[PDB]
């Protein structure tokens, strides 16, 4: 990694052992997750590119992602060579030296021109780019996989709107889907099957109103094996 | 994190894992609760948009929570694009840009511009700006998940008088009723919502009487339990 | 109007009338629909926000649309003063006097004034502004009277696919459902309410079947579809 | 009509047989629509008094409705005279005559008069003015023509309330009420004649209830979106 | 559209009213019959992408049609850039760029842009190549609308040979086949499909036999000549 970049005095340290091993705990307590995101960038705070594929290069868990992954970096790398300027060719005093796709993921580019675009004024963020390149591909994966189906989320005749909206927002973790579309979710999964007193307010308040408001709703209705509206 | 905020000029810090590691096991120790609000306030010194950020992207858990929290930060950086408006056109060359709602939740913003704005005389303070935002956020949660009432409330057929006023408090933190009120409950609906063997002993003591005094009334009510408690 | 004889624009003339009745029979005959808005297009190019309002007052047809569309209108004119800063002391060098946000909607300024701003080199683009803010309300009453249902198409047991998408994009177009809705309704009922004889086509050509191999399916098979029609 | 052939430089045009077809039909085949006040503003955009005598007196139905509107500029040009000078003395050499009332109306003035004093410095917009009390003889004939009172309008079991407040407004085109008069409408006949669900929106809100949010609401009666209201 | 200009660069037009009510009624009653392409042509003239936009987006019937319009663009649009890939680096001192697929569409392009194109140095027509696109949409949906293809039009029980011959070249004219092909058909699928009375005749004046001499023959075959109408 490399310290103290924009803020003077900079620092090259090798990468820790220790800190490897820290994210490789990490990995196996929380998987690929919206939560191991920050935690990833946190580790990876002033990181080089060849500090980010040893950090990919150390895990042992979870290959068929790594390898997607590893596909997500290719295609961004593709991209990256598709919309570059044209650099000049194998001149004799040695090349000027832009990132390509390759050299972003380290592959092509050694730990010295990496320090040498870090450090260069205005800096070239090789490491930066890669980081997003990597996060890209972890929000992919999280799409890839998913926890529980749309089917099994639904609400429950009896019971409250509480439980379900967490299971309804862990169902479409990293989805990104537009308000309209994540309303009509909403109504169709959850507020079609509230029971009557409930369903009639939430119908009501319809797609523009707050979850605030939702939830805030549906005083004076009963519990799920209550006999009486009164809890 | 900020560093050298107070009388100085302030230096950008990358965010550490250790301390996320202790906010996560602090979310998984004690969700979002009374205790939690200081916490989160403490942590959120010296704190830049960013962080703040990197803060609820990992708490992982509570979805409708913090769905509704994510909504509250909204409604706030609208009341603030309401409040003050930022021009139609785009910036002069050589002026320096407004933060709007979406800048200071670092959804349209980055740090440089970020700190530009807390190194203006007098200053904007974004990250302090939006930390209350967030905190309303907190505060709306541990109101729309809170414990019991204190209306309800009633002392435990095991429990010692002095476990009972810790509880009623813990219970009365969650319910935030005004300090005028809670000077009132401390002399009237505390003693209220006793068992009715402690009642007539805090009648006979006079119910204004010190909280130490209080933590040392009543001492046997509550059967073996009381005497399995005190010893 | 603004016209002139050997083209460009320059002098003030009345809105035509047969362009006039075209307008309202438009609006008569086919209501808020998507088709209006190039229409009004083509007829208003050149219109001062006078002629504007001319066409807003004459159809008296739907007054309650008209008193949300004017509200929105009233909505944009707030906005456009309150994202412009306000002018204070002596008129600028060589400065006519700029549109404020009612001005632009006709309410506060001449024609004489809004003739100046059009015949300005380059132009002042007052009705092409307001334009927009009456197609924002548009699109706002649109959203609340074009629908049909789309469930309740009901068709022939032998009748042509090509006859039914006929009739099922004319009822997905009226409807204003976002992208991901649409494909549901394509999903539950074109491919699913289909005449036997063509249904197993479409499950041949597989259920991410594209629409022109879908149009080219069925050649000599189901009834005419061309009868019945233009009774 | 008067028209522009440069910028303040006008020539008189014969009158379009499309305005003539257009304005017989809307007083004629409409039968005093209150359509007929924006349609004739519309219409006489560049009409002189000779032009709008020329219209009043193609109109070949309603003849009483005709003298109503002829006693309405008798008294409109007594008007006049009234509020100015009957008697100039000798007109001042180089200047237009003054104009009487009988004078607007086109009846003791002339065609080349009529343009003069219209494009003259200051300019006397004698069209105008006259447009004004054909105006005030409309709107008493529309009154007349107005085929039922405002508070003893009705619906049926399963009307959406939409049309009804559409109807109520269009009425008010018809046969004015003041803004406190309206407002106590909003408060009792709206209130009266709306469902349930619509109704509950207007006892809460008042006399400034908002038309979207009873727009969005109604929808199990069986209104727009399950009824086509789009061609 | 852009119009001759006498003293420089063509200028523009803005897009007729007429030319668009012309536009609808040709879709109502021409639109499955290869009459459309010429009068759709025809009307077109000198059209940017804007005009062609508010043509297409005029009609509101025909929704089948103008979706395969759009996916028949979407397909071009791709092959075109597939043709063109897009420049990296800036554009060249007072010069524009090359148009992608989308800017062909008009969907990423300004008027200014469109024109700025047509009066290039060469000039690229943009809107002669989008109005090709449509054309070749025209030619797939005539096609899809034709009720089979060329090889199975055979002369009905009562029809005459001379209406066989003008409906077997409309459905052949409908599918659009290359010289030779068309020629062979005349010679032997004309023949072949022919009633087997009138088809001995056709082969007596054997396979040099023209048209005007195949349609010489078959006289008391099928139907009267001269029709008469029911009622």
């Amino acid at each position: 990694p490399i310290v103290q970049n924009l803020q003077g005095q900079m620092v090259h340290q090798a990468i820790s052992p220790r800190t490897l091993n820290a994210w490789v705990k990490v990995v196996e307590e929380k998987a690929f997750s919206p939560e191991v995101i920050p935690m990833f960038s946190a580790l990876s705070e002033g990181a080089t590119p060849q500090d980010l594929n040893t950090m990919l290069n150390t895990v042992g868990g979870h290959q068929a992602a790594m390898q997607m992954l590893k596909e997500t970096i290719n295609e961004e790398a593709a991209e990256w060579d598709r919309l570059h300027p044209v650099h000049a060719g194998p001149i004799e005093p040695g090349q000027m030296r832009e990132p390509r796709g390759s050299d972003i993921a380290g592959t092509t580019s050694t730990l010295q021109e990496q320090i040498g675009w870090m450090t260069h004024n205005p800096p070239i963020p090789v490491g930066e780019i890669y980081k997003r390149w990597i996060i890209l591909g972890l929000n992919k994966i999280v799409r890839m996989y998913s926890p529980t189906s749309i089917l099994d989320i639904r609400q429950g005749p009896k019971e409250p709107f509480r439980d379900y909206v967490d299971r309804f927002y862990k169902t479409l973790r990293a989805e990104q889907a537009s308000q309209e579309v994540k309303n009509w979710m909403t109504e169709t999964l959850l507020v079609q099957n509230a029971n009557p007193d409930c369903k009639t307010i939430l119908k009501a308040l319809g797609p523009a109103a707050t979850l605030e408001e939702m939830m805030t709703a549906c005083q004076g209705v009963g519990g799920p094996g209550h006999k009486a509206r009164v809890l």
